[PDB]
């Protein structure tokens, strides 16, 4: 109750959440009085949610947030009960206690589950990393009693149950967030390498906690088949990183393009300017070293160009080959990684890949536009609309649904924008394994 003027004093603070922030404040007066109930109103920020990046993996890994919710608690056991429904092993038998190089071997019996574990959900893989039809990883026909996984560091390992342990758990560890109204309307997504999909498998979810975890596992192994090289076990491929470089930042993105007049390399994943990624294949990472440790003797930005590369570069590449067979790399002004692989130089991995795996498991009912935030990896913002852009990038049914399309119908709700985004998603989850 009030009138006109003789003030007052009261009590502030931060209430709880609601889907905001909610603060506590309610009027009072000079020995703190009360009439006319309490004030509120959720004051928050301009949020911004991100993901993970597949590298600092370890052994503890949110186990101790796997206590704490049972919403956390739940998740970390839902795919997991429906690994030994697909495919006999805990994963919280594997991140809990690491099962160091002797690693689980499928003990498996053939009882009622040996058409379910010791046959089909598993022995139906395939490789287009050769001529086609390219089953993976034999011996496991009808019978082959324990086919048997094992590392050399610890299970954590082989980029095959990490990718599966690291989306579960910040997964879980987000939705503690959402157990108490954390989370705006709207907001950011993004990823890197890994966490685009665990995007829209966290946070605006279309897909199953069942769904997820199968095809990181087909990811997770897709990757380790890229190459077929070296019989013991070696590889052809690797990642460097690098620094800025006697001032950088396209000093040297077309004089790379000049070393694969010759042989052949890409970059990876443009992460900053002090930071960069670079597709390698062997020999760049011995061979074209000291061709980027020429530079750090002193040469900034001159005058005009074509007079110019690599007639002192391959002075150098060619010189090392005769070094070595599956050469040891280096420092200076190139810090090296240690994988397998590449993140673009697949290419032809994609047709039939995981291109065809996802139409199993991922089709029809996926949402509204609500994930119109989405601002996938190689690409910009999402918008259901002319995404030219998209053309630019691998070409099959974007060009199929694109001019042959476009206004083919009265662009409705319904199908019609559910089925365009469909396609594009599908399409934006296609060569996303490739396309650094």
């Amino acid at each position: 109750v009030l009138p006109n003027t003789a003030l007052k004093t009261s009590i502030q603070h931060v209430g709880m959440i609601n889907g905001r922030k909610l603060i506590k404040f309610e009027t009072r007066n000079e020995d703190d009085v009360v009439v006319l109930t309490g004030e509120a109103e959720i004051e928050q920020p301009v949020t911004t949610f991100v993901f993970t990046g597949q590298g600092s993996q370890e052994q503890g890994m949110g186990m101790d947030l796997y206590k704490t919710s049972k919403a956390a608690q739940d998740v970390w056991n839902r795919a997991d009960n429906h690994f030994k429904d697909t495919y006999g092993f805990s994963i919280l038998d594997i991140v809990i206690n690491n099962p160091v190089n002797l690693t689980i071997h499928f003990g498996g019996e053939k009882g009622k589950r040996i058409r379910e574990n010791y046959s089909a959900m598993i022995f139906e893989t395939i490789v287009d990393g050769k001529l086609k039809t390219e089953k993976i990883f034999k011996e496991i026909n009808e019978h082959s009693t324990s086919y048997t996984f094992r590392s050399e560091k610890g299970l954590l390992s082989a980029t095959q149950f990490t990718q599966p342990a690291l989306t579960l758990m910040e997964k879980a560890a987000f939705e503690d967030l959402k157990s108490k109204g954390l989370i705006p309307a709207d907001a950011t997504f993004a990823g890197h390498s890994l966490g685009e999909y665990a995007a829209l498998a966290s946070l605006a979810d279309v897909m199953s906690i069942e769904s997820l975890v199968e095809v990181v596992f087909y990811r997770g192994m897709t990757m380790q088949v890229a190459v077929p090289r070296d019989e013991l076990g070696r590889s052809n491929y690797g990642m460097i990183a690098i620094n800025p470089g006697r001032v950088a930042a396209s000093f040297s993105q077309e004089a790379l393009q000049y070393v694969v007049e010759r042989v052949g390399k890409r970059t990876g994943w443009l992460v900053e300017i002090v930071n960069y990624n670079v597709e390698n294949q062997q020999y760049v990472a011995a061979g074209d070293l000291r061709a980027l440790d020429t530079v750090t003797n002193v040469l900034n930005f001159i005058k005009l160009q074509k007079i110019d590369i690599i007639e002192l570069q391959k002075s150098l590449s060619l010189e090392e080959v005769e070094g070595h067979l599956f050469e040891i790399i280096d420092e200076a002004s190139k810090k090296s990684a240690v994988k397998p692989r590449p993140l673009k130089l697949e290419r032809g991995f994609a047709c039939i890949p995981l291109v065809g795996i996802s139409v199993p498991f991922h089709s029809t009912y996926l949402m509204n536009g609500v994930k119109p935030f989405k601002s996938f990896l190689k690409k910009n913002i999402i918008k259901e609309n002319v995404k030219v852009a998209r053309l630019a990038g691998k070409y099959i049914p974007n060009l199929t649904a694109k001019p042959f399309q476009v206004t083919k119908e009265y662009f409705q709700d319904v199908y019609d924008l559910t089925g365009s985004e469909p396609i594009k998603e599908i399409i934006d989850n296609w060569e996303k394994y490739e396309q650094s």
